[PDB]
């Protein structure tokens, strides 16, 4: 049931509903042999080529279970064990036991997770510069975003307990308070910074979420890109109260575009997310499911971590290209910190209140596009010095060719 | 864009903003190389094989365009112009000018359709029977649903007309007066009822939209599967006021289980649609939208259409033999109607006042389950007479046991 987590939950979240020998003529399934595509085959790099023949291909093209198909949550139940072992596996359902759903893209659980949790005049805790995605998820549901400090190392959990002190401990289970609801917070290769938090950060954070007792929703899309080979642990394997949502990608390691990611929290939470999923997408595209548990199966978590590798291996090889071009072009122009995971440089330019100028007009004109920091903000209109430069495509040319434009400018901007 | 609109609109939804030069070191993309399926080829029954080539796949596993891919998007706004001509298409966008979303299913758009307009307290109008999906949606959004009679011609205009007169026309414009947002209905093959408006009747309701200043919307997912070889004329087609939204839906002609949908209406509207998908899907599968691309723009409009009379050839078949099988066992032991369109039977025991029982623990005995009417109604816990019964699968042979049980239960209980 609900009851610990009622205070987290909308009114609308928990007015929710389920919405999924025999002879049945009492479901709704359209008839599969009408659909006009047969059998399909994929290659793979170096791999098992998979291949739907007639009757799988009939599964594929068919409805499929909201949480996502048994294979692939029984597959990534196993990948959260494996990887996290989160203490609630072994709770009752009431007490926060883990759970999983399979979500069209991570940034649909994530919505829907806000969704679920903020009522207008809500305090939500983050740490700035934020994801504008994020950012702009958030602004209509009409919270205050509270701004944690951070610096290379993550949020600074000194800041954090400087900001909860408005509140008392004992305030948290009063609704008469308006205590935050959740942190949130991109604790590995944030975007835009490419900053991490460290286990000590994480432990520290961990202790004041308890202290005050809100949720930490931990949107995690570099977790499987981390340049340091041993992984930070996550909040989710030290979760011992259940208040742990987290959010991991597919997108940057198997696809994007197949829109398949996952998310992972107590049940009560989940299932309220799912009875979302019901009444909306009904379920990620079952074919390309089937795709990614084929390809997860053939492998199993051995191959999956060998192609993570060879995938952190590419993304540092591109990290090294853009530091040594900045280390060529802007040494002295501009401030920046080596980036801890995941594809983003954030480059703070000296001298230079506002870079958005620069970069629009000028550095456009020379056939060069940055991104300047503003978006990454709550207020967006305040002035920045900073940008995020991706590392993910660019070659080593086009890479020097971006820094002596971009440090022609700095210098001619003064 | 929105001011005239913005009446029909959400706090929320109005506050949403935009969330998506030979260099760029400005996007957010991940590298496609580091994905691990390559190439891909899917056949197509009787038809040319969609081949996704080493550059095609690299496109198919990345992030697209929020609406759709551009494709897709031409070639269903040509069919909508084809099929419906909108008097819509030559509007400014303030006044309402056509536009289109592809969706993730037609239950996403219709989902974000009901979120962007609907506040606690607001009037809607339904026709009950409904979809059980569509109960499930708008019950957590706190509107008062509004029953309006229907028979099997569908929503009469009479009780549309009396169920309206407690509102003054004049008061829609009013912002304190708490008049219907709009009118949902299926006008074709309503699921569990399988009735159809007629288009003397869609006539009429249009012009009381237009009298007391309701949007009409029209959710249509067997608008591709009607019986009678001449389509009826959609609200969409007479939409000289830009109060229509259609959803279309894929589900039932090409795959449900690839997600891929679309909805039509209101630029300013469609737009406030995208603008939640911009932090929630982002987008549907990119691979699944470029297999039905490649599929539509191969099989042109002819191909598709030939393709379409194919799978109602097939339904319609299914529906005889449905009848015929209701016709020998249940003459005098229920009533129904003949269905104009979709894929289900819609049943009234005789001398029954409630199937519930009758059924789900009686019937599951002899191997048959037919689904109870209950769902279908605003309150389910009511006693409902009505079974819906699945046409889509069952061949002639399981058809007729289902329905000898069930005229033998009916026996057991007169
Ligand atoms: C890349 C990224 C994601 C991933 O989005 P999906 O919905 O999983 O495709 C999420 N959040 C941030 C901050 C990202 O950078
Ligand atoms: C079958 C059906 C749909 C189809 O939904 P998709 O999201 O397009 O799969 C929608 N509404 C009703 C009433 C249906 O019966």
């Amino acid at each position: 049931m609900l009851e610990n987590y009622a205070r987290f939950i909308t009114a609308a979240s928990a007015a929710r509903n389920p919405s999924p020998s025999m002879i049945s003529l009492a479901g709704g399934l359209p008839n599969p042999n009408m659909f006009p595509f047969k059998t399909a085959v994929i290659t793979v790099e170096n791999g098992k080529t998979i291949q739907f023949g007639e009757e799988m291909m009939k599964r594929a093209l068919q409805y499929s279970p909201s949480a996502g198909i048994p294979e692939l949550l029984s597959w990534l139940k196993q990948l959260q064990i494996k990887l996290h072992n989160p203490p609630t596996i072994h709770y009752p359902p009431s007490q926060g036991q883990m759970d999983l759903c399979v979500t069209s893209g991570s940034q649909q659980g994530l919505c829907k997770v806000f969704e679920m949790i903020i009522n207008p005049g809500d305090n939500v805790l983050l740490d700035e510069p934020a994801y504008s995605g994020t950012l702009q998820s958030l602004h209509p549901l009409g919270c205050n975003i509270i701004n944690v400090a951070s610096d290379e190392s993550g949020i600074v959990p000194d800041s954090l307990r400087d900001i909860l002190s408005r509140w008392k401990p004992e305030d948290a289970k009063n609704p008469q308070k308006n205590t935050p609801k959740f942190l949130y917070t991109v604790p590995n290769g944030n975007n835009p910074t490419g900053n991490s938090l460290t286990s000590e950060r994480k432990k520290e954070i961990y202790e004041l979420a308890r202290k005050y007792d809100f949720l930490i929703i931990e949107d995690d899309p570099y977790y499987f890109l981390q340049f340091n080979k041993f992984r930070v642990p996550t909040f989710l394997s030290m979760d011992v109260d259940g208040r742990v949502i987290r959010a991991d990608s597919f997108s940057k390691i198997i696809s994007s575009g197949l829109r398949i990611g996952f998310l992972t929290g107590p049940k009560p939470l989940i299932e309220r997310v799912i009875l979302h999923i019901q009444v909306s997408t009904l379920h990620p595209s079952t074919f390309n499911q089937l795709m990614i548990s084929q390809l997860l199966h053939e492998w199993g978590e051995e191959g999956f971590m060998a192609h993570v590798d060879r995938v952190i291996d590419f993304y540092s090889n591109q990290k090294d290209a853009i530091l040594a071009a900045a280390d060529k072009w802007l040494t002295g122009l501009a401030e920046w910190h080596v980036p801890a995971a995941g594809m983003f440089l954030w480059i703070k330019v000296k001298g230079i209140n506002d870079v958005k100028e620069l970069i629009e007009e000028k550095a456009v004109k020379m056939g060069v596009l940055m991104l300047p920091g503003n978006a990454f903000y709550v207020d967006s209109s305040a002035p920045s010095p900073y940008l995020r430069a991706s590392f993910s495509s660019a070659s080593p040319e086009q890479m020097d060719v971006a820094f002596q434009v971009l440090a022609q400018l700095i210098k001619e901007s003064l």
